[PDB]
């Protein structure tokens, strides 16, 4: 359902946010 | 119902944040 | 109920997240 | 119910999370 | 069940994110 | 259910993202 596919571009979103974080980390080292 | 339009509000604004440091990553990094 | 008033808590607090997060983005390029 | 609780937790969590970016936000201001 | 039980240890680790958030905004202030 | 399969996925993705944050305190500290 709507919940399920939403919850599911939450965790894509999430994943993407997470990789992003990783980069800054790393410019920043 | 609400909570599936609130959720949905939640992921908008996730994906918001996530665009916006993505801009930061760039911006740190030249 | 309580559920989905929390979850438009959590909605709203995202957004202020979101917005300053645009802040932090305009600072850093000056 | 534990649902509801733990997310009224998440909720005041990240309400705590936004007041300290809002600090990082002033701190990289000025 | 398992989603209480995960939504439990959302709630751990968003806390331990606020903490190190915090962290974060003590060493750019000093 | 797909639901708890996909907080699950997300509680993966908070505990990496957590882990990054700590990276960056790190470098800055």
């Amino acid at each position: 359902g709507e919940i399920a596919q939403t919850l599911k571009e939450i965790a894509k979103t999430l994943k993407e946010q997470a990789w992003t974080l990783k980069e800054i980390a790393q410019t920043l080292k």
